[PDB]
């Protein structure tokens, strides 16, 4: 009958070695925004955004990795 | 009948290794916003944001992900 | 008839070193907002935010993850 | 008659050991100087030093001294 | 008669380790300077400075000094 | 009659080590600098300065000094 054997073997390595990060300078929205608006009409929903929003500055010193998915299915 | 077995081997390393990090400088929203209006109409919702918001500075000294899903289905 | 074993072996490691991680600087809303308005109508709701808000600085040392699911089913 | 011998034996060792040195601020800065000056009489030498000046930020990873005089000295 | 032996040994060492050095911020700056000056008189060398000088950052990685006189003096 | 003699031994050793350098930032600038000046009078020499002068940001990986006089004088 059935013999099933999973044996997947990971020794696998990842990896990051950085002498200085730095020095990084981000600077969104620096100018100047105007919104001048006269009779407007809105009959639906309005979202509005202005100005400076949802900037990001993302500075791992690492920032690595690793997805490993197994799966094992019978029937 | 069946025999199922399941080992599945993991020696794995997520790594990272930084001197110095360091000087980071976010500066969102350093413009002047205006916003005038006159005369305006809605007959639904209005969501609005006016400025700096959301913004984000993210400085992890690491950072480092490992994700592993393991499965095994029967029927 | 059924056998089934589950043995999944995890030495893994997740990590970070970090020398000096600082001087960070995050300066969200520096500027001047205005908001001026004459002679709106709203018939449904109104959400406003006006000026500096939800801005993060998250400087975690570490901030490593490590993320393992197991799921053996049966039927 | 005279002999005379000078054999100083030095084995000394002046030393450190740091890690890690980081995240310094200095801000000898900022500032409002103001001067007015009306119906001054000077007869001599005038030096004069007027805002930020001189200002140091001094981050030797070692920083160590060693001095050492000799001196053999006859009439 | 006379007979000078002069056999100074020297084996000394000076010496750092240092594993990262960074992140160093030095501002001497952003300064509002004003000088205003009427109806002034001078009779003798006038020096002058005004601003930002002379300012320093200094980062050596080892930065050690050795200082070694000898002297041997007769009449 | 005389015999002498100079034979200073020196196997000394001034070193360093540093792994990472970095992330250093001088600002020794953006400053208003206003010099307004009526009915003045030099009888005698006149050096002026005035602005961002002789700044210095001086990064050596190593910057280790031995200074080494010998001196042998006879009269």
């Amino acid at each position: 009958s059935v013999q099933i054997v999973y044996k997947p073997v990971d020794l696998s390595k990842v990896t990051s070695k950085c002498g200085s990060l730095g020095n990084i300078h981000h600077k969104p929205g620096g100018g100047q925004v105007e919104v001048k608006s006269e009779k407007l009409d809105f009959k639906d929903r309005v979202q509005s955004k202005i100005g400076s929003l949802d900037n990001i500055t993302h500075v791992p010193g690492g920032g690595n990795k690793k997805i490993e998915t197994h799966k094992l299915t019978f029937r």
